[PDB]
């Protein structure tokens, strides 16, 4: 497995020579399985993942800036499964562009700040920042879990979409959704379409629902604080949400 570094300095970038891994004047490209630790500010730019469906890769997020004009500033294109690391003590912000451009303009993905086409774990202790003015805050068409960290989510449309699940077992999670703030899709492959809260501290702001959900909505051992213009939970199948978890925000 590689193990490489990366420094942005605004229009430069610093990189390890390794494996399948490529800059280019807008884009950093992982096509390798590994670990990869970026810092710095970047002016405009990708990380764009694409290491197939049976490998995996760790992004560790070391206090970096990353804009896009254009785009998401991490697309993942393919993996088994990427985890983001929020690095102690590090502040990290991702802003993507209001409208995306798609080189071929019958795509449609990215759709969300962090994209990806795969699971999507985010962990650590460290710090993030998504400004997501586009469409959603963070997104995956399979599987979302949240482990740790201070996550703050500014979303034009959805704030968390997880088309399989969403889980989050740890973090202090702050979300300004334009639609939900959490949302999951997913009728057909077995015991998804759920949201999972075991722990954490979330607050969310939703133009629509906090939570929307197809088949599952579970929530406990966390502090859940809304403040919605639809319903605190959206959920056409079952609930099971233990007493004193979730209230309003004040
Ligand atoms: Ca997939
Ligand atoms: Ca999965
Ligand atoms: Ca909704």
């Amino acid at each position: 497995d590689v193990n490489a570094k990366i420094v942005f300095d605004n229009d430069k970038v610093n990189a390890d020579n390794v494996d399948g891994l490529s800059v280019s004047e807008r884009e950093v490209k992982i096509t390798k399985p590994g670990m990869y630790t970026f810092s710095g500010t970047w002016n405009d730019g990708q990380i764009l993942v694409d290491i197939g469906k049976e490998f995996e890769a760790v992004l560790v997020l070391d206090g970096v800036n990353i804009t896009n004009t254009k785009s998401a500033p991490i697309y993942i294109k393919s993996a088994e499964k990427v985890k983001i690391e929020l690095a102690d003590g590090k502040d990290n912000v991702l802003t993507d562009a209001e409208f995306y451009e798609f080189e071929d303009p019958q795509d449609n993905k990215p759709n969300a700040c962090i994209y990806s086409r795969d699971d999507i774990t985010i962990k650590g202790n460290g710090n993030l920042t998504v400004n997501a003015n586009f469409n959603n805050g963070i997104g995956t068409s399979n599987d979302l879990k949240i482990t740790g960290g201070n996550i703050t989510v500014k979303a034009f449309n959805n704030g968390l979409k997880g088309n399989g699940s969403v889980t989050i077992s740890g973090g202090n999670i702050d979300i300004t959704a334009g639609a939900d703030g959490i949302k999951v899709e997913n009728t057909e492959e077995p015991h998804k379409g759920y949201v999972n809260i075991t722990g954490g501290t979330i607050k969310i702001r939703a133009k629509d629902d906090a939570i929307d959900s197809v088949r599952s909505v579970s929530i406990n051992n966390a502090d859940v604080k809304v403040s919605v213009g639809g319903k605190d939970v959206k959920c056409e199948g079952v609930l099971n949400i233990a007493e004193g978890c979730l209230g309003k925000l004040e």
